[PDB]
């Protein structure tokens, strides 16, 4: 019946539910509206997840798993994983198919089984609160996720025993919370998503027409080098040099010290959004030949702002990129929303306040906003929320190059994504051995008039006197907005395919110039295609 929304965070998870008209964030078993995303394997053969798993990490670096959201769906030879292999204290291994897996206590295990454990805790958190079993779910993912990662997010839920009703991306989920507030229609909003694992900026339009509120993403892009875990690194490296300057010991090579130090580094970081000072007292952190060593160093707040200013500045070019892709001016941008626990630090809000010239909205809970919005999607699916429409549509038509230099339209503008449709084409020459599929986007009928987005060949077409082999062309734009083009020659069984990425933005000012141009040029476009018909649509070499 009801469909729950889950914030799958790198660092914390959060559960919320629609209680009629107003959303409620549900507490986990400790009473916390957020649960750390950490998994631990104890000597006694049981697996800890959440706040219990976080606590035993300092003595169990190999069998305490955290930051598993950085491992799901990727190949081992990726640079950051090699970057990740060196810094992480637990064991990273390759799966038989080349996937990135982990191995704990001699058991080779994939991340989705591990992440499924948190959902079961979230599931049990929901089951204890509701007193009944729960099985239908909408799950969130980052906006920069590719084709392989989202499907893997669906599968992980199934290993946790869930039917995944919807995948939605995380910057979109947090915004649903904001739109419950009054006065949110007909505005342009920016979703700046800075988590533990990455930077994300999304541009979203909130429109309301004829009693229906519609939401459309105008731009998105991401940068995985600007996430909250990269900030913690910017402290682990420095802290060793101050002790080394005073007493000559390099801690980078001591994981047990590194395990307490990250915990000391992580918990204190929360404090500096509210606080101005504190003293780190971690007795017996290590020792050398002359006996025990003790940490006691006083340090305030300014130095950190000096240390991480470049990360904020390197996130700006992705912000600058987002506005061009959406085609908007600052004067079209109506509101600022903070999501994520790290925005409670004052300089980021000021750096944002200087940039936007207005204070970010203070009514969005940074630890809970993502979870609250995902719960709304469940109410839409059950009918609990009325007069709301998820808008995800194509700005321009998509197609392939055909006979005579003609574009044949396969997908008309403003069709909802995901989508798939089929059409039959044939061969142009006797005994034709090859075809070129030139993937094209635009509103003009001449193929030579569109932008090259890529092109591909399909071979193995059986020889025939022209037009007999039957080559079926499929374009698939999946729920991530990514276009999958596939081809199978039905008489032989062969299959080849390509993938075409989702756009980072939708530039309507330039698009609207092209559309008005197209209305003015309608008659010029017909005669060319009809005289190509004059000279089943055909594909060139
Ligand atoms: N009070 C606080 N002050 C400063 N930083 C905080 C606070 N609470 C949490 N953080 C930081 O915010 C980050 C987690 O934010 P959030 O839970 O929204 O991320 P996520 O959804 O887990 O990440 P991603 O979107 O990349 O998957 C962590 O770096 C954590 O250290």
């Amino acid at each position: 019946g009801k469909i729950i929304g889950i914030d799958l965070g790198t660092t914390n998870s959060c559960v919320a539910i629609m209680d009629g008209t107003t959303p409620r964030v549900l507490e986990n078993a400790e009473g916390d509206r957020t649960t750390p995303s950490i998994i631990a394997y104890t000597q006694d053969g049981e697996t800890l997840v959440g706040q219990p798993a976080k606590r035993q990490a300092v003595t169990n670096p190999q069998n305490t798993l955290f930051a598993i959201k950085r491992l799901i769906g990727r190949r081992f030879q990726d640079e950051e994983v090699q970057r990740d292999v060196s810094i992480m204290p637990f064991k990273i291994i390759a799966a038989d198919n080349g996937d990135a897996w982990v191995e704990v206590k001699g058991q080779k295990m994939a991340p989705p089984q591990i992440s499924a454990e948190v959902l079961k805790k979230m599931k049990k958190t929901a089951e204890d609160y509701l007193g009944e079993p729960v099985t239908e779910a909408v799950i969130t993912v980052p906006a920069y996720f590719n084709d392989a990662q989202r499907q893997a997010t669906k599968d992980a839920g199934r290993i946790a025993g869930l039917e995944v009703k919807r995948i939605i991306n995380e910057p979109t989920a947090a915004a649903l919370a904001y739109g419950l507030d009054k006065g949110t229609g007909n505005r342009t909003i920016a979703v700046y998503d800075l988590g533990g694992g990455a930077f994300d900026i999304s541009i979203i339009e909130i429109d309301e027409v004829d009693g229906e509120k519609t939401f459309e993403v105008l731009a998105t892009n991401g940068d995985t080098h600007l996430g909250g875990e990269d900030f913690d690194s910017r402290l682990i490296n420095y802290l060793v040099e101050e002790f080394k300057k005073d007493q000559g010991i390099d801690l980078r090579n001591d994981p047990l010290a590194m395990q307490r130090l990250k915990e000391a580094a992580e918990k204190a970081k929360i404090e500096l959004s509210s606080a101005q000072q504190t003293d780190v007292n971690l007795p017996y952190i290590t020792a050398d030949a002359t006996g025990p060593k003790h940490m006691n160093i006083k340090v305030t707040r300014a130095k950190l702002e000096s240390l991480v200013e470049d990360l904020v500045n390197r996130s700006i070019e992705p912000l600058k990129v987002a506005l061009q892709d959406a085609g908007l001016s600052v004067s079209d941008i109506d509101d600022v929303i903070l999501v994520g626990g790290q925005t409670r630090m004052p300089m980021v809000q000021k750096k944002v306040a200087e940039f936007f010239g207005k204070e970010p909205r203070k009514d969005v809970n940074p630890d809970e906003a993502v979870a609250i919005g995902a719960a709304v999607q469940g109410g839409v699916l059950t009918g609990d929320v009325k007069d709301v429409l998820l808008l995800d549509v194509t700005p321009l038509s998509l197609g392939i190059e055909t006979m005579g230099g003609v574009m044949t339209t396969l997908i008309a503008k403003n069709t909802t994504i995901p989508t798939k449709h089929s059409q039959v084409f044939s061969t142009a020459e006797d005994n034709q051995s090859a075809v070129t599929i030139h993937v094209l986007q635009g509103e003009r009928k001449r193929a030579a008039d569109n932008k090259s987005l890529g092109q591909f060949n399909l071979d193995g077409i059986n020889p025939a006197p022209r037009g007999m082999p039957q080559i079926e062309v499929t374009f698939d734009i999946d729920a991530d907005g990514i276009l999958h083009v596939s081809a199978k020659d039905k008489n032989s069984g062969k299959e080849q395919k390509i993938t075409i990425k989702a756009s980072s933005g939708l530039n309507e000012d330039e698009i609207q110039k092209m559309v008005r141009d197209a209305e003015a040029n309608a008659e010029a476009d017909r005669k060319f295609e009809e005289l190509v018909q004059t000279r089943r649509l055909l594909l060139t070499g």
